[PDB]
């Protein structure tokens, strides 16, 4: 656009959002078997 | 990167990585206390 190619944000853009679903996805199931959710 | 501007894919970028610590963060803590705080 005016210095970086776009090719370099999205893939990092993307990547960034991935991670955060795996590092949600850990959490989730660790207080999944510590404190017990109410459906 | 061929419809929407490439500013919201920077900022989307910038930001999923400054919130990954962030969840990080609270999963170091959250065990490092073990049991919740209160009052």
């Amino acid at each position: 656009g005016h210095s970086l190619p776009f090719k370099v944000v999205v893939i990092s853009a993307i990547l960034a959002l991935v991670v955060l679903t795996i590092i949600s996805l850990i959490i989730l199931i660790m207080l999944w078997q510590k404190k017990p959710r109410y459906e």
